């Protein structure tokens, strides 16, 4: 119940929201029904519409008018937003040249410069560029100001998991808005776009920039629009807001756009019916800057345009049904579109099997438009796994496709042409980003990123100290002329051993043999040196990689190769080596297929042994340093030892061999070399965080040697490859990768072909940043450059995503 007898008067979009059954006049009380019966006379006044005319020029203040152009409107702040260009020979904003705004040109009162958030639904990232020409207020923030070619958004790409991650810094499983429909067994509770159950608040976890702002005594606007208060309202709203006294006026506000994605979802992204609306949003924007600028506010406004989403061409036809695949469809509960979840229809069935569901969907027909993944196996850029609201099926869409669960699903529950949701590396989904205003550098174009860093610019840009979340807080300082946060390396808190030669071969029983009994100052005195670290200059390009997590390790140096070698874990954390342009591949000579040989620096009791592998028939092992990339015959030994050794599965053993023996020397021949960092990973509990010993599910038969959930590598490079990566003076490239550790390639529909048709793909669909990497072992990478730390966050958060270009 809410006693709608109260009223609005003097309170029109207030700023708290008063608790039942109390009448409110928030900006969202239309969606909550509570509004005062008086709230659309007093607060949604639209008499003579939005914008002065000549002949109100000087009028009699009227209080019925949407908005004023009477004498008195700047002191009452509520004059039509182009109130001086009408009525007192003003230009428009966007009309006026761009000049630099080097330092904030406020008003008395303001403590800090007001940051506006100007968020669009749907606005895809291309629009920039093919809309404009009808865009010119947009163009010029994005000219003028700090813009990036595009930015990704969170998976799944859908409008509130993306929004709420803006406002959080946090991926969808960690905020909890993971979907646009999400049931949560705990609470036993169902989450819909329409209803009423979305605004209970155990939904939302993080903590939100408006909450954030107001903890720290920063106050904020309310960030969310009911959908009948029209765009021009929205804006008259805020410039009001920013006329208040100091004491009451926000630091920080909101605008959202439900265009264009209201209008792309019927016409598609490019649609003719789309360029109207991209005008009516440059409008707006217009509107918001003529306003700024009446109130002397427009050089001293930080201003942010951001989507959260593209668009793309999705029709009725193009959708898969369950139905063509399983024959139990009844028995199952799918949430469906741009991607798909899947449970049971009943907890209380017991013959409701996922592994059978799973094979059902599995490469089933040639042309097959998704691809079904247990959540723990879904590529681990996208970081959608570690919630309970996450179905354990899942099924990633192909680009411009529908997955449902039987056609009557989509014709009684075509109506549209534009749909988003997909993989949050595809073009379409892409999103924009430009920043304008005195904290903000000026005509500055900035590499694309993520999403998820904003939230800490944000805070930055309102002096807020930001929760914790999943940016990386420095990586964006570029985009910013002043307000820098200036981070320190974290503190490496294990330090390494550094063994010599301390054991004799018989003390190991490890029932590994090797035919390396066949044998000098000169090249001995070589290998001597090769042990102590002599070549390392040139395999440990960027410094060890810093432990940051509490563990017992060896560093350990050859002629080819950098290792930490765990002896906890029995094998290594890292294993650094550097391939040039010119290297050869050479082969495992067939008297050494199957040598390993111990490692005379580490005691048996912290060596892997052989007799396990052989006693477990699903696992065999491979090597970290691979042994084709060998220096010399001699060098190609140490390959072999058992402190590079690590388990494979048989399946996994065929790309990672592919990787060795082909990838990585054709990267070198591309890049002008490259240092490869590989190791081993261990998320037993898809969290994206590294396991502790005692989480690992699964051991090497019979032995104490975990075995690994995935393997990374890091191929790094110089930017400019008209120089070697061993002697690179500038800023650096990087690749990587997190490729998940199967026993089977069933991920891969062409897996029965030769490699070079199916590896590479794979490997590309498990593209990751240095980041992830991090997050995923406790280690810490490029700890010794010439680079600015900055900088290196920046290359630690890039992801390469081998899409076309925008
Ligand atoms: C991306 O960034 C995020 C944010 O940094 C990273 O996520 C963080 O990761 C930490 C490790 O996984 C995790 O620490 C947990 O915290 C547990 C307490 O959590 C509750 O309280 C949180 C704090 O809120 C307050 O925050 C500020 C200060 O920061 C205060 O001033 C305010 O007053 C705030 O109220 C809160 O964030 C958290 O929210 C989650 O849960 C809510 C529902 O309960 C959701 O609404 C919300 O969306 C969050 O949900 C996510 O996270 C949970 C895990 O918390 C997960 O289940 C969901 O799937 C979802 O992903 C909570 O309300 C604390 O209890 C944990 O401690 C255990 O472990 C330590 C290990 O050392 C033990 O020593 C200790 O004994 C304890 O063990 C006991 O429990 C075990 C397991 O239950 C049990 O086996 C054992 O035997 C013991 O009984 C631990 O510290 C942070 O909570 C988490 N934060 C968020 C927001 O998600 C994330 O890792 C990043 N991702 C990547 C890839 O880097
Ligand atoms: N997060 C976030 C965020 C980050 C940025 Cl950058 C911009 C914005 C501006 O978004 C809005 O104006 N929106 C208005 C639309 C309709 N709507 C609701 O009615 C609603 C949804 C959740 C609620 N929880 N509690 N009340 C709630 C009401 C949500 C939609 C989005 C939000
Ligand atoms: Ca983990
Ligand atoms: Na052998
Ligand atoms: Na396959
Ligand atoms: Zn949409």
């Amino acid at each position: 119940w809410t006693a709608t007898s109260g009223s609005c008067k003097g309170r029109c979009f207030e700023l708290q929201e008063v608790g039942p059954p109390d009448c409110r006049c928030d900006n969202l009380c239309k969606s909550y029904s509570s509004c005062c019966h008086d709230f659309d006379e007093l607060c949604l006044k639209t008499a003579r519409g939005w914008e002065c005319t000549k002949d109100r020029c000087g009028e009699v203040r009227n209080e019925e008018n949407a908005c004023h152009c009477s004498e008195d409107c700047l002191s009452r702040g509520d004059c039509c937003t182009n109130y001086q260009v009408v009525c007192k020979g003003e230009s428009h904003w966007v009309d006026d040249d761009c000049e630099e705004i080097k330092v904030p040109e406020c008003p008395a009162g303001f403590v800090r410069p007001p940051l506006i958030i100007f968020s669009v639904d749907g606005f895809r990232a291309s629009y920039m560029k093919k809309g404009s020409k009808v865009m010119p207020n947009i163009e010029k923030l994005r000219s003028c100001g700090t813009h990036a070619p595009y930015m990704r958004p969170v998976y799944p790409t859908k409008t509130f998991p993306n929004l709420y991650t803006l406002a959080t810094g946090l991926y969808p499983e960690s905020h909890g808005i993971v979907g646009n429909s999400m049931y949560d067994p705990v609470f036993d509770a169902s989450f819909h776009l329409r209803g009423r159950e979305k605004f209970n608040h155990r939904w939302w976890g993080g903590q939100p920039l408006w909450i954030t702002a107001t903890k720290q005594g920063v106050r904020a606007g309310t960030f969310f629009w009911s959908v009948s208060i029209p765009h021009e309202r929205r804006i008259l709203t805020i410039l009001q807001w920013l006329s208040l006294p100091d004491n009451e006026r926000p630091s920080v506000y909101a605008f959202y756009s439900e265009q264009p994605d209201f209008s792309g979802h019927k016409y598609g992204p490019f649609g003719p019916e789309m360029t109207n609306p991209l005008r009516e949003i440059d409008k707006t924007v217009g509107q918001l800057m003529d306003g700024l600028k009446q109130l002397r506010l427009h050089r001293c406004v930080n201003v942010i345009f951001v989507g959260d989403h593209g668009m793309e061409d999705v029709t009725c036809d193009r959708t898969e049904f369950l139905s063509n695949y399983l024959t139990n469809v009844d028995d199952i509960t799918l949430v469906p579109g741009t991607l798909g979840r899947i449970r049971a229809k009943s907890i209380n069935n017991s013959k409701y099997d996922p592994k059978t569901i799973i094979a059902a969907l599995t490469c089933k027909k040639p042309d097959q438009h998704f691809k079904p993944y247990m959540k723990q196996h879904l590529p681990k850029r996208l970081h959608y796994a570690n919630n309970r609201r996450i179905e354990d099926i899942h099924l990633l869409v192909d680009r411009r496709w529908h997955v449902a669960r039987k056609p009557l699903d989509v014709y009684k529950k075509c109506f549209f042409q534009g749909d988003h949701g997909f993989d949050n590396k595809v073009n379409s989904m892409q999103t924009v980003f430009v920043g304008y205003g005195p904290t903000f550098k000026y005509r500055t174009k900035v590499p694309p990123f993520e999403n998820i860093e904003l939230y800490n610019v944000m805070c930055d840009l309102l002096g807020l100290k930001p929760a914790p979340n999943n940016g990386t807080h420095g990586s964006l300082n570029h985009l910013l002329r002043t307000n820098t946060f200036r981070p320190t390396m974290p503190d490496e808190v294990s330090r390494p051993n550094y063994p010599g030669i301390m054991y004799l071969q018989s003390e190991f029983d490890l029932g590994c043999t090797c035919d390396d009994k066949v044998e000098n100052k000169l090249e001995e005195l070589n290998k001597r040196l090769h042990t102590k670290g002599s070549t390392k200059e040139r395999h440990l390009l960027y410094g060890r990689p810093a432990v940051l997590y509490r563990t017992s390790y060896d560093i350990l140096y050859h002629t080819d190769f950098e290792s930490g070698y765990s002896e906890i874990f029995l094998m290594p954390l890292w294993t650094s080596y550097t391939i040039s342009k010119q290297a050869e591949v050479s082969s495992i000579p067939e008297h050494l297929t199957n040598c390993v040989r111990p490692d005379v620096r580490v005691s048996p009791g912290f060596s892997q042994n052989c007799l396990a592998y052989k006693n477990d028939k699903q696992m065999s092992y491979g090597f970290l340093f691979p042994p084709y990339l060998s220096s010399s015959p001699e060098a190609k030994y140490d390959a072999f030892l058992v402190t590079n050794m690590v388990p494979m599965y048989p399946a996994f053993k065929r790309v990672w061999a592919y990787f060795q023996r082909v990838l990585v020397k054709k990267y070198a021949s591309e890049r002008n070399g490259v240092n490869v960092i590989s190791g081993p990973i261990f998320d037993y509990n898809y969290d994206g965080l590294r396991d502790t010993e005692d989480e690992i599910k699964q051991y090497v038969e019979g032995s104490s040697i975990p075995v690994p959930t995935h393997y990374y590598s890091i191929i790094t490079s110089c930017l400019d490859f008209t120089q070697p990566a061993d002697k690179c003076d500038g800023p650096l490239s990087v690749s990587s990768f997190i490729l998940p550790h199967r026993p089977d390639n069933d991920e891969s529909c062409n897996s029965s072909e030769d490699e070079s048709k199916w590896v590479e793909e794979l490997m590309k669909m498990h593209t990751a940043r240095v980041r992830d990497i991090e997050h995923l072992t406790g280690l810490d990478f490029y700890r010794k450059t010439s680079r600015s730390y900055s900088e290196i966050l920046t290359l630690k958060t890039y992801l390469h995503t081998y899409e076309s270009e925008i």
